[PDB]
């Protein structure tokens, strides 16, 4: 029913069977773009996860991101922050993301729920280069600067900063 104002100290119980369920179906319906990989078993909630879209700017960026399962999921959404370095108006260069999926009752509307799993909230996190790629309001003002000023300069810019801190591997050019 009703739970609040109290302290919440009770062993995974739902979440684990819904992370073994769901992180099995997801590495299965998973795009040809992401690939997720598990150092761990004991611990499902972190994991680590890739992401290489083969379009846009980042035609051949590869990425990774920490996602992280708390006790209410799927209660709540889980934390997912980036590790690797790039030059994205939504991902920071330290490592902030900026999902709406993955906001508690956002004030605004569409946010997380019991609804959606650690599926949809991987899908997203690949279109963030694709199409979600807004710049609006971003996390990082300098990357959306450089694309106002200069589009070109802009992706040209990406490569870069691939390369920098993050390599594919050899691929027909």
């Amino acid at each position: 029913g009703s739970s609040g104002s109290s302290g919440s100290t009770r062993r995974v119980s739902v979440r684990d069977k819904l992370l073994v369920k769901e992180v099995a179906e997801l590495e299965a319906n998973l795009p040809c773009t992401c690939k997720v990989h598990f150092p761990d078993p004991n611990k499902l909630h972190c994991f680590q996860l890739t992401v290489t879209p083969d379009e846009g700017y980042y035609q051949g960026g590869k990425f990774q991101f920490e996602t992280e399962v708390p006790d209410a999921y799927n209660m709540v959404p889980p934390k997912v922050k980036c590790l690797t370095k790039i030059w994205h108006p939504n991902i920071t260069e330290t490592g902030e993301i900026c999902l709406s999926l993955l906001r508690e009752h956002s004030i605004d509307g569409t946010g997380w729920a019991p609804t959606r799993t650690l599926k949809d909230v991987v899908w997203g996190l690949n279109s963030l280069f694709t199409d979600l790629l807004n710049f609006d309001d971003p996390l990082n003002i300098e990357a959306a600067e450089h694309h106002l000023r200069d589009k070109e300069d802009f992706r040209n810019k990406v490569d870069d900063y691939i390369k920098r801190y993050a390599r594919s591997g050899p691929s027909s050019g």
